[PDB]
């Protein structure tokens, strides 16, 4: 008869909501009424995610903004709070992971995996924190990964250094932000089927897949379903914290010990 | 609309849910309508706690057990199986935290604290394997703590190593019941107001509060809340894996963190 | 010319000293000169590995001891003294993994795996307790095991738990043992050729062996050296504190 | 017989001209190992080489801002011209300035992500091929307990960097494994520095009353565990962290 409280109503934004994680996200919130302002840089993408949410019980509308531009998280937390009125949510998602070998990594592709990944994140909880303050309970959901705070994979030192650089960050914001009843906690997926993880290739979604105890790789629902948990009123005491949705891939002490 | 999968009519099993943490968690998941066998040694205890909660959607019934020993575990299941048609959810709940320093910890104290946190979370889950691998999504949620695995605390170091001790066993556990499509994972509460947790005296409690930046000990419903969560079909994908739930206690550096 | 202060002279136990990392773990403190007492339940075993050792600068003598025995721990602790005057190290490393699947395990395997990785590292702690503290500089040295605390392997849930174990008594113990100035610390080895994991077979051995980034299985000198860190006078600030020495095997998010 | 001497081997020490890079070269120096030392201070560089004029091994210093790549590639040659060749890089230097979240501004964020995380980065991407010609390179990464395990009000950029620092090197010591380089980080607690004595006495009296070992650390504690990674002996610890802190990470409640 009942479980958590319905969420009905209240506010949030996704960064990077157009495609992958974030868009799983945006639709798990959706179906549960919350009304949801997507971000990303390309226009055609999110109007086409916009259109294909239509039918949800919560509005899903997008707005276009780079996660690294301070200015673009200033005014998407502006436009979120005109859209709906205020702002209970933040989902900071946006991230990307390209691949190359540390002697092999410009300055340049350095700051731009640590610039989305971390900075980005940074930006738009900073942006939202006065109207997350007024909502009376703030929830903040970062999406990490296992990759940098528990695994190594070669070609990703630098998204790893930003995965950790997020949970670095948040088990301090955690505690500047609980006077203002805002919690923050993290998800770390391991690997989920998304239009980012495609681009590493079938061999490295096969490789994924037979690492895992569950036999697959997780679902993008999997990672909403996570995010929504930590909205919860229920999940006021939880803060700082991160949660592993990956099948158990972590566990294994070797390979076929699987 | 829709936030969770309704667990409506599954089966529940919840070792030491007369008091404290373990009837938090029963009452949250009959209030979800999941029918709940809470487990305890003290009949009047389980009777109270069973009437006090009648009024709730799913059926609250007692089975007077003991955890430490493997026979009561497995007459725990068949109740539960009988009752209930199937086993669903096996919250591997009962502990205790009586204090002593090393120096004074007997063989019998050691032995006690192992045998009701690790032994009674092993033989209940042992017990249970059949009718979880049965229900197509068993659930297994085990009560942990920070103490152990995160943090120290004098007095504890029999109590911190039986916490641990439950998640060296999941993390194990978690890959053999892959298969099985049964997860398991623990909650990890900091400090939650219950009547074990009264017996630490009002000394302990205040200086608690003030270690957690959330500003207040948790209640038995933060923790209910969160083994609600992994016994979500929702959840399928989590496994092997803990959730600390302490209002940000294992956070501070010190106590200007705080302060 | 100077990299840490010399240990020769203290006085050691090696729980488990016999075979596989404790044997490496007291031959790497004797040739550091420092006097170790081994021990295990095999006279036979003993007595090899002391007639092996005699030739290093720290004297290795073995005392037949069970660890799952509180009186055993006891006259450990005091035979030790009486050879050497004092007690300074104690390596609680004892243990052992038969495997077992979660449906399988009886209340006695899970209690045998229980009673010698833990408890046999809880009872040589307190029997030393005293005589540490009198030292001075007193050291705990826990071989514990990324088994646990760290990965799952089917067959080792009990294992693993014990492991863990190991890890929760000493983040406590190390809070209880500061003012007496006593750390207690512990090394997590990978996968270490040894006597004991040779019992796994060799389609264990090479499984492990594919999937460490150093490409090789660990010596029981990698772990004795970890210990002898810990047991410096220079790690005197590092207490309730874990290395885990493994080859980078817990790293790679899948080893293929 | 306790190690393997490093007398005669190579090592650069960034930041080493005050605080915990001092104590690490001083460490090192003592243990016979010459160690060039960065800063942008040429006036506390010099302080700290004639400081240590008496050490075994010798210490020299190269001017150089960790957060430049160019000025990692001259470090490198400069070492390799001095020493002939490269064993051992302890990515040190660090900066932690207070700022609470809703005052941190990008050039805040971007200053201590440059200095501590970037400049990690670069000086080990410098040195990989002299590294990898010593047949026995070391790696050792000065990170912090803030970040990886604690939060502090006013440090969520340094938090972040130092955590940033973990997650490069768990990857990093996979990709250098074949090349025989392990990395390592030390994580210190609280070390009397002075740096660290910036925080101010109430910063100082508080930490202290935190930590089971009843006193700040000493940067020679942080020195002796970058020595033990370096060791021959530490050749199968790779992607792995120590925390050197007088076990202020364990009590559930420090009063
Ligand atoms: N897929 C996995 O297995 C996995 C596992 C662990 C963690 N994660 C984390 O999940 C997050 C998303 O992963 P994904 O697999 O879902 O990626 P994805 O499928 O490639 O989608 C990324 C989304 O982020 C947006 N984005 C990218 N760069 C942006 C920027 N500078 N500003 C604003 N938006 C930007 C993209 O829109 P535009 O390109 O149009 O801007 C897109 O909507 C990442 O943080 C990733 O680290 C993923
Ligand atoms: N309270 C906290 O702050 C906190 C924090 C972290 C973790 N935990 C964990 O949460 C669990 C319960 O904590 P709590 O505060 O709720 O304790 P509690 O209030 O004292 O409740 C203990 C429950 O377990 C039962 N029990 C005790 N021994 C048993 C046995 N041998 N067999 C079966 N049932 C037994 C008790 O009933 P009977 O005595 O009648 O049998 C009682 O119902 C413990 O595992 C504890 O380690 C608690
Ligand atoms: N080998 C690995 O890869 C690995 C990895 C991680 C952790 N570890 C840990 O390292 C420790 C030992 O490992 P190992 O491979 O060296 O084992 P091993 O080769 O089988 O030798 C174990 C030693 O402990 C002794 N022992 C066993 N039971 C005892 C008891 N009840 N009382 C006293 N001594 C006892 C044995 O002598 P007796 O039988 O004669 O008593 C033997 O000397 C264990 O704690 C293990 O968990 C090993
Ligand atoms: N002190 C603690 O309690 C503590 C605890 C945990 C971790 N740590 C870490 O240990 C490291 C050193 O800390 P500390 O307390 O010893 O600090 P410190 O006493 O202030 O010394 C910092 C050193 O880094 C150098 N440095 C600063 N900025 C630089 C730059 N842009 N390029 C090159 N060198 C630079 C400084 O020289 P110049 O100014 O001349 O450049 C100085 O030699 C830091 O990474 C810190 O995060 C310290
Ligand atoms: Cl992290
Ligand atoms: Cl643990
Ligand atoms: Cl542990
Ligand atoms: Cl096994
Ligand atoms: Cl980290
Ligand atoms: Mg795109
Ligand atoms: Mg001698």
């Amino acid at each position: 008869s009942h479980m958590f409280t319905s969420l009905e109503g209240r506010s949030a934004i996704v960064t990077g909501g157009s495609k992958g994680i974030g868009r799983g996200i945006a639709e798990t919130f959706a179906n549960a009424g919350v009304d949801v302002v997507i971000t990303g840089r390309n226009q055609d993408d999110l109007d086409r995610t916009v259109a294909d949410l239509s039918g949800t019980r919560g509005k899903v509308t997008a707005v276009r903004a780079d996660v690294t531009d301070p200015e673009d998280a200033r005014r998407t937390v502006a436009e979120t709070v005109s859209r709906h009125g205020g702002l209970d949510i933040v989902c900071a998602n946006a991230g990307i992971f390209p691949s190359g070998r540390l002697e092999d990594l410009t300055p340049d592709d350095i700051e731009q995996v640590l610039g989305v990944n971390f900075k980005g994140t940074v930006y738009i909880v900073q942006a939202a924190l006065q109207a997350l303050t007024a909502s009376g309970h703030g929830r903040v959901v970062v999406t990490s990964s296992i990759t940098g705070p528990i695994t190594g994979y070669p070609g990703w030192s630098h998204y790893g250094a930003s995965k950790a650089a997020q949970l670095g960050f948040l088990r301090t914001a955690a505690m500047e932000l609980a006077p203002k009843k805002i919690t923050i906690n993290a998800v770390l997926p391991g690997n989920i089927m998304t239009e980012g993880l495609d681009e590493m290739g079938q061999d490295y979604l096969d490789q994924m897949a037979s690492a895992i105890p569950a036999g697959r790789l997780g679902s993008v629902a999997d990672i909403g379903n996570a995010a929504l948990f930590f909205a919860t009123d229920e999940a006021a005491y939880v803060t700082g914290q991160t949660l592993v949705v990956d099948g158990g891939q972590v566990l294994p002490e070797s390979h076929l010990a699987i």
